[PDB]
């Protein structure tokens, strides 16, 4: 995909059903939300964490925290098929030493969409971003450092694992607004599993 990255089309494939399950598990304890940047908008993803870190907004900007803050509980903790997959793919794509001390989990609903970002909140640069894809198929754009940057449109399908790190660790990346559809196993959405070293 670029220097540093790779896609794995339908890795997960085997293990998304089980993923599910664990998803539902999380959600459970820590429901999925739609977070509200530091600017003050609602976004249409909705996300909840597992770990011992999850991403989140503040007023301050993004932040990572042991505790979820619409529960005011610790996050759930990662799911062995959640570690299990996540190590797997790290060590097909070149990062045999990974550990994840972190997974965002991203729900899009239809039409929901992630503006073009950078993953820029965790301190350890060494360590890659591991994305699974489960559900409805989306495109995601993977640019660049620079916002301008011309940007490659991947579909990603159900078990699309995308990892990057190196030198493509800080690209600029986003999806596209989620077509319509239904799929077996999600029903109506997609759901992106975010693994990262948040921690040192
Ligand atoms: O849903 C995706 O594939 C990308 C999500 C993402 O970029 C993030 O969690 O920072
Ligand atoms: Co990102």
């Amino acid at each position: 995909l670029a220097a540093g990255a790779v896609i794995l089309r339908r890795f997960a494939f085997n293990a998304a059903e089980q993923l599910i399950r664990d998803i539902n598990d999380v959600a459970s304890q820590s429901p999925f939300r739609q977070m509200v940047t530091p600017g003050g908008y609602t976004m249409s993803v909705a996300m909840t964490n597992c770990g011992h870190l999850g991403w989140t907004t503040h007023r301050q900007g993004y932040l990572y925290s042991p505790i979820d803050p619409q529960t005011n509980k610790p996050w759930p903790a990662m799911p062995q098929s959640f570690h299990n997959l996540c190590q797997r793919a790290a060590t097909a794509a070149g990062y045999p030493d990974f550990q994840p001390d972190a997974c965002l989990i991203n729900r899009y609903a239809p039409g929901a969409k992630l503006s073009l970002h950078q993953d820029k909140d965790e301190p350890d640069l060494r360590a890659p971003i591991v994305s699974v894809s489960l559900g409805l198929p989306a495109i995601f754009q993977f640019g660049g450092l620079k916002r301008n940057d011309p940007l490659k449109r991947l579909l990603l399908e159900h078990g699309d694992v995308v990892v990057w790190g190196g030198e493509s660790r800080l690209f600029y990346h986003g999806i596209q607004p989620l077509k319509a559809g239904f799929h077996p196993l999600t029903i109506d959405c997609r759901y992106n599993l975010a693994f990262r070293q948040a921690g040192k």
